């Protein structure tokens, strides 16, 4: 249960993912897939998309932005 850790206040071992949130702490996602992104199971409290092509959930954007110019 202490195999993996994101900080000195969380405990997310194997099968878990470390995702930062606004709750002034980290989050443990017990799954294996697009962390803090896409549908299914997001480590984000919904309403947030993954940015930085890493998986940062922060409001609707485009999910995994690889381009520069865009018109929506």
């Amino acid at each position: 249960a202490m195999d993996v850790k994101c900080d000195m206040e969380v405990s997310c071992p194997d099968g878990y993912t470390c995702c930062r949130l606004q709750s002034g702490a980290w989050g443990c996602c017990p799954f294996t897939q697009a962390v803090c992104c896409e549908d299914h199971i997001h480590c984000c409290p919904a309403g947030f998309t993954c940015d930085t092509q890493k998986g940062t959930c922060e409001q609707k954007l485009a999910a995994a932005l690889e381009h520069h110019h865009h018109h929506h």
